[PDB]
Formats: C-alpha cells, structure tokens, sequence
C-alpha cells in the first residue's frame, strides 16, 4: 500500500539485482534488434529517472523540464506527421541524449560498466527511439566522432578486419567541423541506418547521428599516429 500516487507521483526505479537487469538488456537489445520498443511502464520509468537524476532537491525543477520537453515532443509529432507512431517518451528520451544527462547512459551496456537503475531506464528509451524513427531519418554518409579514449580502451573494443558490435551509444556528427581540441581517438563510420537526431537536440546548431547499442561496424583500418589523433578508426556499419 506505500507509495500511493497522491502521496508519491513518480514510479520507483526497480533498483534489484542491477547485474541481471543488465544482462537482461543486452540480450533483448541483440534479440529484438530493429523491433526493440520501450513499453508503457517503461516509459514512466524513464519518466522517473529523468526527474530524479540530480537527486530530491531538483525534482520540482526537473518535472518542469520534463512537461516542456513532453509538450515539445507532443507538438513536433502533430507539425512533423511522419513521427505520430512515435512514443512521445521516446522522443524525450532522444533530447535528454543531447543534454549532460547523456553521461547516466552512454556506457550503461558495455560489459564492465556499473550499471544503474536511471541508465537502463534511460537506454530503453533512447533505443526505442532509434529503432522506431521513420527509415527517412538515417542518413547514409561517413560521420565523424572524436573522443579522448586510452590506446587499451581502443583495442579491446575494436580490431582491423573484425567487426565490432558496440555496447555504446555511439554518437557522431555529418559535419566535420573545426573543434578547439584534436581528440586522442577519432572515427570515420559508413553510416546506413544511424539515425539524425538534430530535429530533437537541444543544440540544433549541431548534426548528431547516434548508434544503438548493438550496432555492428565492420573495422577497415586503424591509423596509429605518435600525436593526436593515436588511433583514428574508419569502420561501416552492417546489417
């Protein structure tokens, strides 16, 4: 009987045996592939992770971020009509991405990640939206990503002529734009079906294209240099 709507509006995080719930993940996210869908109370437990995230003290802020982004989302399905069998939480999910937040989900699936409850909860949304976007929404081009990994970070994850399936949320951009700091690992990834996710950023100066866990990438060739960049991948992904 604790815990009744009028007393406590947001659904409590499943918080047991976080391992397995992990585990759990990553076999559905193999299995169901391009099916993977966020259901109904999934979605009010992304709710409760978003709001929750920063702690108790910003909940009552964070609700109010949480309804814009509802209403923004709602009213981007009505004036973009190829998005109305979009979950309206998944669509949130896609912008939360695009925020700090992005760091409780990033790596939530790779394999020696400390999972949390806010993470999965986070995942299942974001993969739900990017398995659901209409197929106009890839884009099919070479996409750029820099990001300031360890040599050793590289090669248990990437290897010339194998392929790898990531565990991360991978994100890139179309746009290969001069930036303030030459990053210590680039990539240029074919992209067939990773997805364009500007229409829901809150930074829409930006390209992103962003890469479920469980993208496969076939690895071409890895640069090494002495200097920035130490590793530059070039990989296309595969069905």
């Amino acid at each position: 009987s604790s815990s009744p709507r009028p007393l406590s509006p947001l659904v409590e995080l499943n918080t047991s045996d976080l391992i397995k719930q992990k585990k759990q993940l990553w076999q559905r996210v193999q299995h169901d592939g391009a099916q993977f869908r966020s259901t109904p109370e999934e979605r009010k437990q992304f709710k409760t992770a978003l709001i929750t995230l920063w702690g108790e003290q910003y909940r009552p802020e964070r609700q109010q971020r949480w309804n814009g982004m509802m209403q923004r989302m709602a009213q981007m399905k009505w004036n973009h009509p190829e998005l109305k069998y979009m979950a309206t939480e998944d669509l949130v999910a896609l912008q939360a991405w695009t925020t700090d937040d992005y760091e409780v989900v990033q790596d939530v699936l790779e394999k020696e990640a400390r999972p949390t409850a806010h993470g999965l909860a986070f995942a299942k949304c974001i993969i739900s939206a990017l398995h659901s976007l209409p197929e106009e929404y890839s884009y099919q081009g070479t996409v750029f990503t820099g990001e300031d990994q360890l040599p050793d970070w590289v090669s248990e994850r990437y290897q010339e002529r194998s392929i790898t399936t990531d565990r991360r949320f991978f994100a890139a951009s179309e746009t290969k734009n001069a930036s303030w700091q030459g990053m210590a690992v680039e990539w240029e990834s074919n992209s067939t079906t990773g997805k364009r996710i500007s229409m829901f950023s809150e930074r829409p100066n930006e390209q992103e294209v962003l890469f479920p866990p469980g993208t496969r990438f076939q690895v071409t060739r890895i640069e090494e240099n002495e200097t920035h960049p130490r590793l530059k991948i070039y990989q296309s992904q595969i069905a």
